């Protein structure tokens, strides 16, 4: 059965995904996501902040239900954990000079500066595809670093989380002649190819449930009109 009261952890840091609001509200597209579905799924939802790497364990160890937190369905974590249908993607672009005629392709970075942040999923991927193939890989202790280097013209281009270059730098005055160069990357072990309800995976009626909510809220027009509010693209991917 489902349990009365279903606990979901999420790291309040990740606007316009998760974050508190100056009322210590949770707010963003996880939370409008995951109270649609309780509401479709009618069990009642509980909010829980959580450091990015409690998530996981807590779910482990049952303090937790769910997690919905921008989790990237990825290879790994599938070993451990059961995840709903992919919420939306949380891949990454490249962002370069506007007009720029960069590629995400082998062919057109060869040669080519591209700054990732230091531990960051960006940099494992550009490390284990792009570094050992010709691309010159330049890592960075400081994210808004990367960006005045952009500017400055000591990258060709930056790695980033697609969404938050379009929330914190490509929205910014300082990010008006930039864009993305190419499409999204995509890579199911470094990306996760989405998002998803993070869960154990023994709770199959759980996860059957968020996922009939979430099929049901996406055939409905519910979806679109949910991210019609952050976004002026197709967030969900795919």
């Amino acid at each position: 059965a489902l349990p009365q009261t279903v606990r979901i952890g999420t790291d309040t840091t990740y606007a316009p995904f998760s974050s508190k609001d100056a009322k210590g509200e949770f707010i963003g597209f996880d939370i409008d996501l995951g109270n649609e579905m309780c509401k479709r799924m009618q069990v009642k939802c509980t909010w829980v902040a959580s450091d990015a790497d409690a998530l996981i364990p807590s779910l482990k160890a049952k303090k937790i239900d769910a997690i919905i937190s921008s989790l990237s369905i990825t290879d790994k974590r599938q070993q451990e954990i059961a995840f709903s249908d992919k919420l939306y993607a949380a891949d990454s672009r490249l962002i370069a000079a506007k007009g720029s005629p960069i590629q995400p392709t082998l062919e057109s970075l060869k040669g080519k500066h591209v700054g990732v942040l230091q531990g960051s999923t960006q940099e494992a991927y550009a490390n284990d595809n792009w570094r050992t193939k010709g691309v010159d890989v330049v890592a960075y202790a400081n994210q808004d670093l990367i960006y005045s280097d952009l500017t400055a013209g000591r990258l060709d281009a930056a790695l980033q989380d697609e969404v938050a270059a379009s929330e914190g730098f490509l929205k910014q005055p300082a990010g008006k002649e930039y864009a993305f160069a190419g499409p999204s990357v995509k890579d199911k072990k470094y990306f996760g190819d989405g998002t998803g309800v993070g869960l154990r995976k023994d709770d199959t009626e759980l996860k059957a449930a968020f996922d009939k909510a979430l099929t049901e809220l996406r055939q409905d027009g519910t979806y679109d009109k949910m991210a019609k509010k952050y976004f002026d693209f197709n967030v969900y991917g795919d």
